[PDB]
């Protein structure tokens, strides 16, 4: 009975790990395809499964961080979202903190995604008329040539500036989608997806 | 691309079905062991996975109904819970409606669980001093000899009546646990649990 309950709890922990890996892969794919409602529903499922887990491997922690980063990016234009206990941190600033904390290579793509997040963290404030908040975001990020151009835009209140059209929200999203594409290749071999794919393939 | 996206969606639907079956089995077990917090957390996970599904087999629908019934039983003493759009229906009345709707055998255990739910649906109202609400519950359920005894208890306001001690909340719970024990034997062979058990067994 004591050994049996321990065996069941261990099996439930192995099953939860598989469900987490599956849901994290499904979330990345929904983000890549632009399936917004599927992303929202799958994020709810991932969060509930996490609250039912007590141990995470380093790989599962990295995976969770990537999903958290994608969640903040999707809500980048939702300034009413409070992702941190400090209520002044905007969603794109929260995504920037996680992007600089994930144990991943700092290749050219990493740095471009970082700089696109920094420019947009200011742009989304200006696009709503929150000019003082844009200055506060700027001071918290910067904490150049790139630095002084952005401060000049904030002071001039030039919301629809051509600089924000070159390094746009669409460009930031596309570069983040390219990264998600590499992640999706790595996780497409997780236990749950592989066994589900074999069942579908066997009925064709 | 069009065929590939269809294959992925089918595989995700097969994986979700496995996760639902696993979570429903885990919920029944937590209910049986009296692990209240695990029941609460696993119910949240089951609900989120259901909102991500669009097709359910008859077996999966029956399983969902059993979990819904267990959720109402656990909140039987929480009169502030509103499980139906009709705000007057108490949690035990909601459990009674589902128990009479599940496609299952109406054996001796089924009927005893039904009658224990009916007696307790009144008892939990009286135990809180809600004597008028107990009369309304009584009229919605009854809708005897059993019938006239209960009405006499409601009118006399005898909350701590010996009748409610013979057919008690503990007795209703134990009989429901015996039923859950039969369900647990049937579902202990689901795909996710079987493959998780084999991984744990292979490391001993
Ligand atoms: C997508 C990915 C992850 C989450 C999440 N919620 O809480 C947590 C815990 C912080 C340590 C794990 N992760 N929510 C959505
Ligand atoms: C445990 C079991 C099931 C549920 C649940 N929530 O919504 C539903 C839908 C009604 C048709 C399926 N089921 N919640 C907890
Ligand atoms: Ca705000
Ligand atoms: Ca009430």
């Amino acid at each position: 009975e004591e050994e049996d309950a321990g065996l069941v709890a261990e099996a439930e922990a192995v099953a939860a790990g598989w469900m987490l890996d599956f849901l994290c892969l499904s979330l990345c794919r929904a983000f890549r395809d632009g399936r917004s409602e599927d992303f929202r529903r799958t994020r709810n499922s991932a969060e509930a499964i996490i609250h039912g887990l007590s141990s995470l491997t380093a790989c599962q922690l990295r995976t969770i961080y990537i999903c958290q980063f994608l969640t903040r990016i999707a809500a980048g234009k939702t300034l009413d979202a409070q992702f941190e206990n400090d209520e002044r941190i905007t969603p794109l600033e929260s995504a920037l903190m996680i992007w600089g904390s994930i144990e991943k290579e700092h290749d050219k793509l990493h740095e471009e995604i970082q700089n696109l997040i920094k420019i947009q963290a200011i742009a989304v404030c200006m696009e709503n008329g929150n000019f003082k908040e844009a200055e506060e975001v700027f001071e918290r990020i910067f904490g150049m040539p790139f630095k002084s151009k952005l401060l000049m835009i904030i002071s001039q209140k030039d919301t629809f500036h051509s600089f924000f059209q070159h390094f746009s929200y669409n460009h930031m999203m596309e570069k983040i989608k390219s990264y998600v594409n590499y992640v999706l290749s790595e996780k497409s071999s997780t236990f749950l997806m592989k066994a589900a794919a074999k069942v579908v393939e066997s009925k064709r």
